[PDB]
């Protein structure tokens, strides 16, 4: 919901922020502290949350643009170089009441929360790895609050957090079909 004097862009995606640093990102706490420490180095619309894979540091050159792919045309600016970097996404996702679970492929780590509750966590650096996370429940159909963090400490980078509504038989990417930046219906 609106919570200040600034009108908010309504689009079918999450509000994306990118942060770079020349310090080491080892875990979720490090990345969250980076987010807390300054304004975003760039903003974007996260409408197709399947990013990478690439090499040679997400925070260098045009690697962020390549990583974000179809979402990079919404970047507010082209960040300068850093050694380490990551993204913070926030907004809403339409989900019917029921049981769900994430399955996430990533390098490095990440955390996804729904309605404020962590539902997928990797609190460390890693080369590309896929985790099938534990199931969670949605009590009431509608737009659920969601946020994500992901980072790259260096090297390769990928982030694809897929969701299953059918007990792990099929999974889907979070994209413009169901995302909303504000919780209003995007057209
Ligand atoms: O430790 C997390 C990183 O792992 C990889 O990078 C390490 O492993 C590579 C292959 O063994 C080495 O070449 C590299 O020097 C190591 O840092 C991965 O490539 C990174 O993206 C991960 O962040
Ligand atoms: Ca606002
Ligand atoms: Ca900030
Ligand atoms: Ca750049
Ligand atoms: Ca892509
Ligand atoms: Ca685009
Ligand atoms: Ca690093
Ligand atoms: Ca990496």
């Amino acid at each position: 919901a609106q919570d200040d004097s600034t009108p908010d862009s309504l689009f079918a995606g999450l509000v994306g922020e990118y942060y770079g640093t020349n310090s080491q990102l080892n875990n979720i706490s490090d990345f969250r502290a980076l987010v807390d420490s300054k304004e975003a180095d760039a903003t974007f619309e996260a409408a197709n949350i399947s990013y990478g894979r690439g090499s040679s540091d997400v925070a260098k050159g045009t690697h962020l643009q390549e990583f974000l792919g179809s979402d990079a045309s919404t970047l507010s600016t082209d960040p300068g170089d850093n050694t380490d970097g990551g993204i913070y996404l926030q907004g809403y996702v339409y989900l019917e009441a029921g049981t769900y679970n994430f399955k996430v492929t990533a390098d490095d780590g990440y955390e996804i929360t729904i309605n404020g509750n962590p539902v997928a966590t990797v609190d460390n650096n890693q080369s590309v790895y896929t985790v099938t996370h534990a199931s969670f429940t949605i009590s009431e159909s509608g737009y659920q609050a969601i946020d994500m963090i992901w980072w790259d400490q260096g090297g390769d980078y990928v982030f694809q957090p897929t969701l299953s509504a059918d007990g792990g038989s099929t999974y889907f990417v979070l994209d413009s079909a169901i995302l909303s930046s504000t919780g209003e219906t995007p057209y």
